[PDB]
């Protein structure tokens, strides 16, 4: 209820749709211009963000100190508008919730919200055959179209939904210390 509210609050304000060469994407706005997709967005110079062309200043792709894999691509957009600063809302260490909502905004699945209840730390998972950590899962049957799907709980952005396995779906946990 309350979870419902503040997904549909955070998308319409920090949320919009991306086209790479590589697809349709769900993007958050964090804070100023940097927004967050899915590593496998492999965005270009240039993206469609909601049907216009913007260019990327810069691209992070974001690993541990191990330089393992965490399937998050930190984007810095040439655009004038400032995201509203979410960094807030993002906690310092992976967040499990008994009652979660994944909100999606493509093409696809237009302003869709989806109750994918409880959430449990699930670290270490070797996604798309690259060893991948700090995975977020829940048992959801996801499908190409939901990739930077934004996990929510009331005052909580957990993470990005990257992938799935046709009966889970995982989020790369959204961690404060990845926007200081
Ligand atoms: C996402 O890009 C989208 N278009 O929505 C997509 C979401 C997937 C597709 C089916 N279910 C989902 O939630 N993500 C991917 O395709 C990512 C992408 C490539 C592989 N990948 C996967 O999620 C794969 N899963 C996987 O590796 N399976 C394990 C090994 C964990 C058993 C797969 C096979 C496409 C579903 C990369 C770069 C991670």
């Amino acid at each position: 209820g309350p979870a419902f509210e503040f997904a549909v609050a955070m998308m319409k304000r920090n949320s919009s749709t991306v086209k790479t060469e590589y697809g349709e994407f769900t993007m958050l706005g964090i804070y100023d211009r940097w927004a967050v997709l899915p590593r496998h967005a492999k965005p270009g110079p240039t993206i469609l963000m909601n049907d216009q062309e913007v260019g990327v200043l810069d691209a992070k792709e974001l690993v541990d100190k191990d330089g393992t894999n965490l399937e998050l691509t930190l984007l810095k957009l040439n655009r004038n508008e400032k995201f509203r600063d979410i960094r807030g809302f993002l906690a310092k260490e992976e967040v499990e919730v008994n009652e979660a909502v994944l909100a999606i905004n493509t093409s696809k699945f237009p302003n869709m919200y989806i109750p994918v209840g409880q959430v449990t730390e699930y670290g270490f998972l070797n996604l798309g055959g690259t060893p991948t950590k700090r995975m977020l899962m829940y048992n959801f049957p996801t499908r190409a179209g939901q990739c930077g799907g934004v996990l929510m709980s009331t005052g909580k952005v957990l993470g990005i939904h990257v992938g799935g396995n046709g009966h889970q779906g995982f989020s790369a946990a959204l961690l404060k210390h990845y926007f200081n």
